[PDB]
Formats: C-alpha cells, sequence, structure tokens
C-alpha cells in the first residue's frame, strides 16, 4: 500500500448526509440526520468522518439540508483542528422547512473545484462500516480510472434486493440492474475473482451491488456535473451509468468486510443493540488503530446505585438507580429511576443534566424529569435524547403494534418499535 | 461583577508542586512520578490543579517534580497563549532517594519564571482534591496590596492539630504561624474566622484557620525571598511563609470555602475515591457544567457488561464486565473483571491498554495470566493499580487483618488496612492476600 | 474593573453582514462576496468585524452574505477554525453575483430560527464594511446596566457630515426617541442635540452636535424574534426602518458614544482612501496591527519582501513580494506582488497574488504569448486598485489622462469610478495599452 | 512507507549544547531560538523539514529551558508533538543527550528514531530517507553526501560495498589512506559522470535509527559513548551492524560560525536563485504567526536586500541586507551587507518619550548611523550617529561591556546591547 501525492493533501472527502429519506423519521424530527445519535457515545455522522481521518482523508465536507448548531458543535469539538485539514457542514438549504444526490454535490461543485486534488471521495448513504478508503484510491489511481465504484459481493440470493452491475476482464463496470427478477438476474453473474475474491467465496458471491460509495477525478466529475449531465439527481443511477454510456474508465472495486445498512427504524435498532452480541460483536466502535470518534464530553463515570444489568453497554457520564437492565444500550447522561426495568432497547440518554433544584420546580410544577421514571417498564424501544417519561409508565406494546403515528402522545411505532419522540414527556402510569 | 485587569490569563503564573520522590503516597508512586498517579477510574492528580487553572482562566501552568514520568507527559500532552510544562529535578523515572523540599524546587528554577512577564505566581500543591476559582483569590491579593495571600481553611479543635495555623488581624492580615499545634500552643491560636467573612455560627465551631498549600506571590516578592531572604529554606509554606511574615510583609488571608481534602496518604486517598459513591451525593464531584475536571480524550468505547450486579458504585470508560459482583467500589477505565469475581470496598485503577486475543490464545496456550480481575477472584479493601495480572482464584482480603505491611516483592504494600497490588503486578492463581 | 456576567463567550453571539450583492464595491466584488475582499495589503474585509469580536470576547460568530465564494470559505476556515466558531450563513449557494435584492432585515430574518437555537442573551449586530477597532464588551455592558432592549452605538459628527448618515434624537437620559434618514435642510437642524449628554465635553459637542448610527447593535435575544417575526415581518432594512419602529413602540432604545476612528469603506472612492491612508505621516489614523487587539488573519509562512533596486516612497509592502528595479510612490503593494523592472506605481493600491508563478510558467505564458501575473516592464500605474492576479502587460500605462470618472469596461478587464481606475482579478491587460 | 512516518518514527532534533562558536548570537537565548532569515529562528528548519515529512512525534533537545523558546514552539506548532527536551536544569556528549531521555524515546511505540544533530540550511524529505532504512533491512541508515577532494579530507568518510553498506570511517584521511576511502558513488544513486566528480562520501549528522537497535547501542553495547558520529555508528557498525548509507544531493551549507552563519543570511539575497528558499511550492519552512502589519517605508532606496514582516523604515539606504521582523530604522541612517536580527517588539510614542528624558536610545538603528558588515541583534538599541564599519579592519576581538563582539572581521552586537550616540566602532 502507497499512495502519491499523499492522500491527505490529494483527496478531498465528500459525506452526503443531511439530504436523506424520513426513513429515520421521528429521529429526524428535531434534528439534522447526521446529528442521529448512535451507539450510545456516538453520531451517524461520526462513521464517514472517523473512516476519511483514519483514512489519512484530512479534507473532509459534510453535506446536510439545513444547519444545525448542534451538528456544528459536534463537528467542531469533536474534528475542527485536523495542518491543513478541516471538517465544515454545507448546507443545502436556509431553513428546516420542506433534493437528489448529485443535485446535492452539484450545488457546491463552486466550492469543490477550488481545492487542488486528485480525487474527490463520494459517501453516501447511513451505513455501519470500517473501511480504508486508501485501498480503494490507490486501486482508483493504479487503473487510470475516471470513477472507481465500491462493489458489495452477495450470493443470489439477497442479489435481487439491489442494484447489480456488471464487470469485464479487467473488473471495468459494463452494466447495471435493478433485481433482475429472474430471467435477466443470471446474465448479471460475473466471477468476483477478478475483484480479489477467492475462487471458494466468489462461487458462492458471483454478483456484486454498488455500495454507493465513489471515487471520482477531480477532472471527471467538473465534467460529468457540469457538461455531461448537468440535469441528474442521483448517481448510482444516472451519472455513473451515464459516465458508462460516454465509454468512460469506471471501475469496480471490492469490499470484504462488514456492512450493515441503518437507514430504517428496524434496521437501525437492530444495527445498535448489536454491539451487546455475543461473544464478540460483528462490528466494534472502539479499534486499536481505526477507532470511531466522537466529542469530548469529560463526563463522569456511571453512577449505579444496585443495577442489575445483563447483555447490556453502558455510555459515559449515567446516573443509575437500583433497578433491571437486560439486553440494551444505554446513552450517555442516561438518568434511571428506582425499579425501573429495560430490555431490548436503545435509551439514547440526554444532552445535559437537571439539578436538584431543578427536579424541584419540576415538582411543584407536576412536571416530569428527564429519564426513564420510577418503575417503568421500557420493551423493544428507542427513547431518543431527553425523553421525561413519568413513572409507572410501562411502554410494552402488548396488542403488537406496528405503524402509530402518535406525535401529540410524543411516540411513533414502526415496525413494532416503540419511539419516544426526543424532548417528549410521557405523562405517569401511561401505558403502550 | 469584578474581573482581574491585566487578565490571569497574560497576568499569572500557575506553579504545580507535582510532587517529589512520592514517599507518601507509595507504592503508587513507585517509577511512577506522584502528579501522575490515576484518580477517581478516568483522572490523574494533576487533573484536579491544571483544570482548577484552567477553569480559572489561568493558562500559563508549570509542573515541578522531583522526577519525571512517560506517562504524565503524555498525559500532559496529549490532554492539555498558554501552556503546560514538566519541570523535573531529575529527568528519570526512578524515584530520586535525595530530598528536595519546596522551597527547593521552585527557587531551582526560579530563573526560569523571572522570564515570565506577570504579576504574580500562583503556588499550588497539586495533592489535594478539590475545586477553585482562583480570579477571586488573585482578585482579593490585588485590591488588598499583599506581597503574599494564603488560602484559609477554617476547622475545629480536632482537626487543628494536623495542620499549619493562622493568626489574622482584624483587617485578616496573617501575623504568625504554627505548625501542627497542641495543648497550650494550639488554644493560642483559636481567631475569629468572622473577620474573614465566615458564617456566625459555623465560626463557633471552626475558631481555626489553617494553610492550605494555596499562595498567591508578587512576583518580586518571590525571587526576593527564595534569593536574598531565605536562600537555604527547604519548605516553602513551612518556613518562607512564615518567615516573609516575620519581615514585616503584608501576607494576607483569604478564606476559603468548600469541600477539600488532602489525598496524599494511602488511606486518605483510598477514602476519597470511594468517596465518590456516597450514597446521597459525592461532597466532590469531578464534573461541573461551568468548571469541570478535564483529562486525556481516550475515545473509550461503552462499557460492556454481561450479568453484573453493581452497587454504591462507579464504572469508569471503556470497562468489559463478565458475570460478577461489584459492590461500593470505583472501576478505572480499560478495566476487566473475570466471570465469577466480587468486587467489595476496591479502588481498581484499570489499565492502560487491552490485551488482543492473540495474546490471549497466547498466554493461554502457555498459561500466563491476563491483564484484569481473574475468575471467581474477591477483592476486599483494596486498591489495585493498572495493568494488574491478577490470576484465578484470588482472594484479596487480608484475613490476618494487616495494618501496616511492605511485601514489594510479593507485589504489593498494605497501609491501615489497605492491601494496594502494586502496577504491572502479577498475583498467581490460588494466591491469598 | 467590571465586565460581562455571564461572559461574551457565551451570552453574546455575533451576527456580521457582509454583503448583498456587493453592487457599491464592483467590480472589487465580481464574483466574491464582499466579506472577502483584499484589505489593507494582507487582509480582507471580514477581518475586521471577526477581529473586533475575538478581541472582545466573542467566540460564536456567523456571517450573513447574499452569495458565497470559495476564498471567503477558505480564509475562515484557515485563519479562525482553531466553544467558538466563524460560519457563513449565505442566501445564494452560488459565486454569482445575485441579480435580485435582499435587505439587511431579509437577511437576519432568514436565517432567525438558527439564531434562535443559540442560548444567549444577546446579539451583537455589526456591518461588515466598515474600517474601525472596538471592544464591544462596555457597549453590551451598557446595554445591560440601563435594561435596553436596543442599544445603538453613536457617532458624532458636525453638519457637513451629518448629513450623509442616519441621525437620532436622544433624551436627556440618552435614550433615543428619534431618526432621520439622511436628513437635510430643516429637516437636518431639528436632530441637533447636546453631545455632552453622552459623555462628551462641550467643546467638542458644540463641534459635533449630531449622532448618527453606525451600523452596531447589541439586541436581546427575544426582542428580536419578536421584532423581525410579529411587529415588523414585512421589514427589509434592519437599521433604517425596524431600528426606528421599535423605538417608535416605545421599546428602550438607548445610545451608546463611539469614539475614535470609524469610516465606511463600502464604496470605491471611500475604499480606495482608507487603504492608500495607512500610509499616512506621522501615523496613520488607523492601524491593523496593535498590542491588545490586532487584525487577525491567514498565516500563510510566506517568504520576507525582496527588493532588487525600489525607490519606494510613503508606502506599505506586504507579505513575500517580489520588486525589481522600480519606482513605488505613496501606494500599497499586497502580497505576493510581482513587480516589474522600471515599473512606476504611484498612489495605487495593488491586491497582490492568491499565488506565485514558477519560472516554468512563464516561459509557457511567453511562447503563448501571454502575461504572467504582476506589473510588467516599465509599467506606469497612478491611482488604480489592480486586483489579485491581474496580468499587466508591459508598457501598460494607466494614467487616464482624459480625466474620465466613471466608465464601465468590464470588458476590458477594468471600471473607472470617481477617476480611480480598478483592474478586475484575473484581468489582462496586453503590452503597450493606455488607460 | 507503512506504517506511515506519521506514526511509525520519532524525530529527535538535537541543537542545544555549547555551539558556542556562534558568541554572542547565543549569549542569552538557547542555541535553537537563534534568529534567522529575517522571520524565524533556526529551529524551524529541522522541524519544518519533519511535518513537510508527514513527521510528527518531535522532540527538540536543548541544554536549558527557554520561555520565548517555547512560546515559538507552540505558537508555530491529535497524534503529534513538538516538545523541548531540557538537559540542564539551568542555563549556567551528544550519544548521552539522546541516552539521558531512553526512558522517554523508548515508550512511543515505533519503528525508527530520526536523528538531526547540529544547524545548517537544507530542504530533505526524509521519507525517502527513511523508506531507504526499511527496505535494506538496515538497523542504521546514514546520511551520505557526496563531494569532491577540498571536501572529502576535511570531513570524515565513509567507505561502502555493493550494497550501499557503510564498512569504514576515516576521520579527514588524507594521502594513501584517503585513496583508500574512494568509493565511486554510482551504487548510492548518483550517476556515472556525476560520481567521477566526486567518488567520496561524507556522513552528515542525520540518521535512521531502528527503535531496538538504538536502545541496545546505548545501554548496553555503548553507555559510555559521547557521540553518535565517530563513536557509536563506527563501532555499531564494527560489531557487524547492517548499517546502511544514503545518497543526499542538494543545497547543504552549515552555520554553526557566525561567518558561515552571516554568509548563509546574506545569502538568501544573492541574485537568480539563491540556492535556498525558505518558502516553497511544496515544504516550506513554517514559523510562528506574529500578525504584524505591512511594512512602513517613508522614504527608503533598497538593493538587493529583503525586507522582513512588519518593518518601519524612514529615509535611509539598504544595500545587500537582510532585515529582521519589526525593524525601526531612522532617517539618515545607510544600512549595507549586515543582517538585522530585528526587534522582539515596539515602543511606543508614548514610550520613547521616557527613554529622551532618561538619556536612553530606542529599540532600532537610530538617526544617520551607518551599519556596514555587521550583525545587529533582537532589541539592539544604537543611539544617533553609530558607526559599526569596523575602519581598522580588525578580525576577532570582543568588548561584551561595549555591547559587542567582532568574530572573522564581522561586528555582532549583544541583543538588548545599547551602544550611545555618537560612537563608532
Ligand atoms: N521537591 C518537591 N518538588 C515539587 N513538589 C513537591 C516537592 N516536595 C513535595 N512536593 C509536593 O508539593 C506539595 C506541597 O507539599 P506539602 O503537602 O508538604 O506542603 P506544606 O507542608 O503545606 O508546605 P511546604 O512543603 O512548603 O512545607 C505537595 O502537593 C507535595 O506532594
Ligand atoms: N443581504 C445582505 N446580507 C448581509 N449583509 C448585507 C446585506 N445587504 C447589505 N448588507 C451589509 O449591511 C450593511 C448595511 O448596513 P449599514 O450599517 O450601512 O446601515 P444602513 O445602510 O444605514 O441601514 P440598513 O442596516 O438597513 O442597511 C453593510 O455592511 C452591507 O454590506
Amino acid at each position: 500500500t502507497c499512495l502519491d501525492p499523499d492522500a491527505s493533501r490529494s483527496v478531498l472527502g465528500i459525506i452526503l448526509g443531511g439530504g436523506a429519506g424520513t426513513r429515520l423519521y421521528p429521529l429526524t424530527k428535531k434534528r439534522a440526520k447526521p446529528a442521529v445519535p448512535l451507539g450510545a457515545n456516538y453520531r451517524l455522522i461520526d462513521i464517514p468522518v472517523s473512516n476519511c481521518l483514519n483514512s489519512n482523508i484530512s479534507k473532509i465536507y459534510v453535506l446536510t439540508q439545513f444547519n444545525s448548531a448542534s451538528l456544528n458543535r459536534h463537528l467542531s469539538r469533536a474534528y475542527a483542528s485536523n495542518n491543513e485539514g478541516f471538517v465544515e457542514v454545507l448546507a443545502a438549504q436556509q431553513s428546516p422547512e420542506n433534493q437528489g444526490t448529485a443535485d446535492a454535490v452539484r450545488q457546491y461543485l463552486w466550492l469543490f473545484e477550488e481545492h487542488t486534488v486528485l480525487e474527490y471521495l463520494i459517501l453516501a448513504g447511513d451505513h455501519l462500516y470500517r473501511m480504508d478508503y486508501e485501498k480503494f484510491i490507490q486501486a482508483h489511481r493504479e487503473t487510470d480510472a475516471d470513477i472507481t465504484v465500491a462493489a458489495l459481493p452477495m450470493d443470489e440470493k439477497r442479489a435481487t434486493a439491489f442494484g447489480l452491475m456488471k464487470i469485464d476482464e479487467e473488473g471495468r463496470i459494463i452494466e447495471f440492474a435493478e433485481k433482475p427478477q429472474g430471467e435477466q438476474l443470471q446474465a448479471m453473474k460475473v466471477d468476483t475473482t477478478i475483484l480479489g475474491l477467492d475462487d471458494k467465496r466468489a462461487k458462492e458471491m458471483p454478483f456484486i451491488a454498488s455500495m454507493g460509495i465513489y471515487v471520482i477525478s477531480k477532472d471527471v466529475m467538473l465534467n460529468l456535473l457540469r457538461d455531461k449531465f448537468p440535469g441528474a439527481n442521483d448517481f448510482g443511477s444516472e451519472v455513473i451509468p451515464g459516465a458508462t454510456s460516454l465509454g468512460m474508465r469506471v471501475q469496480a472495486y471490492l469490499y470484504d468486510g462488514y456492512w450493515e445498512d441503518i437507514g430504517t427504524i428496524e434496521a437501525f435498532y437492530n444495527a445498535n443493540l448489536g454491539i451487546t452480541k455475543k461473544p464478540v460483536p460483528d462490528f466494534s466502535f472502539y479499534d486499536r488503530s481505526a477507532p470511531i470518534y466522537t466529542q469530548p464530553r469529560y463526563l463522569p463515570p456511571s453512577k449505579m446505585l444496585d443495577a442489575d444489568v445483563t447483555d447490556s453497554v453502558i455510555g459515559e457520564g449515567c446516573v443509575i438507580k437500583n433497578c433491571k437492565i437486560h439486553h440494551s444500550v444505554v446513552g450517555l447522561r442516561s438518568c434511571i429511576s428506582e425499579g425501573a426495568i429495560i430490555e431490548d432497547s436503545l435509551l439514547m440518554g440526554a444532552d445535559y443534566y437537571e439539578t436538584d433544584a431543578d427536579r424541584k420546580l419540576l415538582a411543584a410544577k407536576g412536571s416530569v424529569p428527564i429519564g426513564i421514571g420510577k418503575n417503568c417498564h421500557i420493551k423493544r424501544a428507542i427513547i431518543d435524547k431527553n425523553a421525561r417519561i413519568g413513572d409507572n409508565v410501562k411502554i410494552i406494546n402488548k396488542d403488537n403494534v406496528q405503524e402509530a403515528a402518535r406525535e401529540t402522545d410524543g411516540y411513533f411505532i414502526k415496525s413494532g418499535i416503540v419511539t419516544v419522540i426526543k424532548d417528549a414527556l410521557i405523562p405517569s402510569g401511561i401505558i403502550i
């Protein structure tokens, strides 16, 4: 492995966040998508960013729909330092009221085209994966590629679930397809050994699917967005396929690592309960070499009055009273009162703590303090930031609902997952 | 409403008395400079004074320590018009066998401090737990036009006999000291804490004020006192201060109010550490929305617990807890507690790094005992310094109940009944302490 | 002796008004957001307000600007990115000058929801094209002590200079009770006041019986939301409409006297004079550097300036210049400037260059018959503003003999405003051309 | 490289010690802090090269601590760092300096230790230099500098085999031993027409040592040595260790003495290419940002000179000179063939008045002075009508009590030296 010029001074990271589907609502109701809490100590945005930094990419642009003081403070307090690097948030619009990937990038082509760089690293979507973009860049160069598309291998089963690419002798992408049913699926079968897989697993996974992350030569992208296809919206559907029709060197690169998508409540839910996996969680946030970074907070060590946790992870600066936590992920600052039970749940915690004087007024006012009230029962749920769950609240959804837009009540049910909205106040005794 | 003009940042220099040799806090100091001794699961002593200075708006700070340490330099380096530099008297991680007093350590570097264009020097002992905004303290030093201002800690007769008591006049000016006075000498030190603005009731119970290693000194005064006046004084506030007073210099007292404990003793250190899990609320809390205690950003992941039962305990960052019972203890960063373990009344300083599966399967094929508390162990009333490789079935419970014990070879010490396993130490399986 | 509490850092948000379409400083603003315009040889306009904030202890700063530019972004990134920040809030996200108008109020209102996300007590509103230094704290301190809703920095002046500003009338306590936009005749005469009321002596108060707003305001957070969302949702001008209206509602709009140099540099003529002004003798009315509150800028690490044979009178030389055998009189020479053999620079502002062209490059340019960046051989440039990366060819004489005053020749690389010739950025004027 | 330097290589800069060769420049400040090129300090050379080489771990060994030296380092420069390690507890060998801190260096988990000793202007990507030490399974790769003969015999030399391996060391060898040192630099890198022109390789004082190796060489194999050059490395070779050589051909000019120093400085003003520029499109020499204003010039006629930052120049002439930062030059003064270190700050017109009515001169070149072939240090106060011209073309001398010291005919005014009006030199 060796890139020259150095990636740090020759590559520009462009993360496609913000602009995304409301597939994560209500989590994206009162906040920029990139800012969505993850793993109890992190935020979605921290993944591609950390990967960029760990991959020696120091020039990072975070694309988003609108501006967030929260996103900034997070990115500013955790990365604003890396020299000659930077991590700037570029926002699509001027307000949270109301795009298309290629559109997103094109909007700021005027800014992008200013940096002296060889390639643009286009990272889009929402995934939990650990990649070293460097090897991916090297391939892009050692092939005089104009566009190098990262590809995920898969057997013909889950193959008709994604968009498939076809490669020639050299691995040059020659054709595309969206869930080719069956009569025309086999046509997409290529022998992936050409991309680095061993005959064994290549015969198992004879299909390649776009991963939604690319490397494009500084000049190509400018020409593609600015001239060849100025009216396109998405990349993996228009630009990429179109640059192919023009006969450009569109190369494939195979990623054989962990890759879990999390653009939906269920996927996200399950992804998060994933680090409580036995005996080894397939994805680990911490890594001796390529760890995921976050905002330094200087929170105290979690306190535990009399808790009986089992198969769960606990975030920083927690205050936990006598209770029972099972198979769950407790976010930072999370307060859990007496006799509470938490099961297969993701408690995102809080952004700040409330003092005793505070819990004092709230009481006299008859309101509920931040946290899980006394003797509450939380099952299969996501309790967003600053939730105020009153006493005796039971979130068990016994009738087993699957859809509910109970916003006014501070919640939402999707795929059977109850999700207490951020800053929501769930009154004592309420059952769900 | 009142501010330091000029600002603390550019007119004050922090001089932290990190420590020297670490005789008192041994074995914790063993080949580790005192300022770096692990504190409250995620911090190090040096964090308190430094943090207090940063929050107090003092960005220029030095840390004197008889010997140096690799980690102290890594901590400060990574953790921190400002700077934090270590000024060692001996560039060796080895515990010095020669003595160096505080005025010695300070005077030895007086020449470098002189190079700084500041009005005062803030002399702080890096051995106590507590929070303080030195801004008013300094503010006071200037408004009272004193040569040296001394922080005063009020206390009752009982606590009084183990401190350096001051006697002030009606204007708060100090005019006489007494080192750990008793009998009649003590009686003669009774003062009217009212003068310093103390509560009238909290005054009847605490008619004594003690120096507390906190001082503000005008530049010139310092150079004068250490160069001309007392060039042979070893102890700073034990001689140099009382000495200044006796020369007619303006030595004013500034009443200090709040939690304050000296933690240079194994017992004192122990206590203050387990004192963070005091059922109601710890009298001292590292966290503070306004002035928190800073430490090194480690990016450790959330602590995992397979089947734990924690009571009156605090868990640091990135711990890996299997099935076990943790009671009234402190668990430092990267701590590994194995299956069947039982922790009672202990302070686990944790580890400096995690051991991988490679070192695992290796130390498992050759048998060696990995870092952490081995299976079915039992640690009662102990301190387990960093990277302790504790075999399985170990029972650290001081059966014979020995107060003082020095078995540095077997990998540990014992003080006031506290079994402190030495850093890096290895206690073979079955061992019983 | 006394300071804010809380301190400006956590309780004061800085909102800067970098500019609209920059139609006044054209062509210096041609495809360049106003905040970015090169200033004083080694700075950009935006450095004045941002630096005043930082030096006043204000770490949370936003910069408003109708459009955007790469340079503004790169600059703020490098010079200040380092709980503070200096983010740009643009109306239009393109470098193209907006052909549509937007006001200072429409501007702020547009992002009020963002400003709304900041737990601050006040909003410091600063214009972004005024040359001056100021410790905003005491001024904010006044806003809190007098429990005002809006405090307006006031500038004393004489009848002659008053007619070009927005004047205000104060009562005995200094509470503003009236406004008048660019008042003249008896309209003006009624705006006379007693300056001693704000702390001026009687000698100067007699010399300057007027006080004009100067685009500096402190504003309680909610007074802002209320005024912009409810009380005047249709206002476009923040200072000539929204303020008076708030006054007209009986809100506590208090004045605060400003002492010192202050100069508007948003028009060409004034921009020219202010920039040339640092060459003043025996001293400059305004100095960029200062022991305690300097005007910051991006660290470039450029090498010291190189001079082969320069007869330089009353001038300023920025970082990394390359002068040969020439004459530089009463001029400002920007960073990376390249003045050639036998050149004569009289009374001009050389913006400089964004980069150095290597020998090789010069070879290609010569072979293609083009001009390298910089003032060419035997060039005579007087009373002009030469924008960044200009390629002035050999023997060019920008001397405007026909004494023209206004001329729009954007196609030839220059506009003439008030007799001041301005060469557009990256312009190229061929050998022997006389302007 | 892989792992990369940033994380696998530690930087150890040595530039303290006596180095008295530079008296009185190093009289007060530590050696690394010596002013340079109008806007720099010696230390910026080896530290800048490191950074531009992706070397983050950087230590700087100095005889003693310096308030101004650390401010310069902190202000100018999250895995990397640049820390100063003092050898003594007060300002009143070389293998010893490294050994003394082995305990500190030992802890860092790296693969190599870049050692940089001595002071001299030069730009080099230590990366290709480490890539070498790695592919050649070297345990110590030494800097190889080719040269003719007048040079070849002046410095120690290295004989290599047909693998680049170093087998011998000869300190200033002449005659038949000098001949037994010819090597044909074809192996190192240079071609045939270049090599023939210089078949002699001399060590530079820069080496790449494998982490462990250096730990063994300093505490075991040779815990009583003083120099890396003539003792540790030569011995290290004899003991039979893979000691390689690394060719380096690029502007190399030492500056350990006033004359070398002085000449290198004025050298940056030499016509065409000065041989060495601090700035560079790729790897520039970094320095502390002072936000100094542009330089004012009332009526200066300057020739073949270079103006540093924030200078306040009145009526005067400047010839073949290098004016440092904050230089205040007065009317009628004439500066030629000199180097002005500049000044560390400015004095207000209100502060100056307090000088006249005190019988003292304000920092900077007073009125109608005449500076010829001299080095005027920082904060130098030179009253009206001074004439540092060295009339009786002396050479060496000494007049500490007279704010100056003469060496190689160069009058070097001590930092803060107050030279009264009318005096001459
Ligand atoms: N030689 C030394 N250099 C630096 N710090 C030291 C040295 N000796 C002790 N210290 C540390 O300095 C601080 C002051 O020591 P100590 O608690 O004895 O203060 P004291 O008795 O109030 O006053 P003094 O030490 O002047 O007599 C403590 O935090 C201690 O660990
Ligand atoms: N759309 C805009 N966005 C940001 N700044 C703007 C905009 N339009 C003008 N500006 C800037 O706003 C300032 C104009 O305000 P100024 O202090 O001159 O007061 P004014 O012109 O008398 O009244 P008003 O504030 O209503 O324009 C200038 O600094 C100008 O460049």
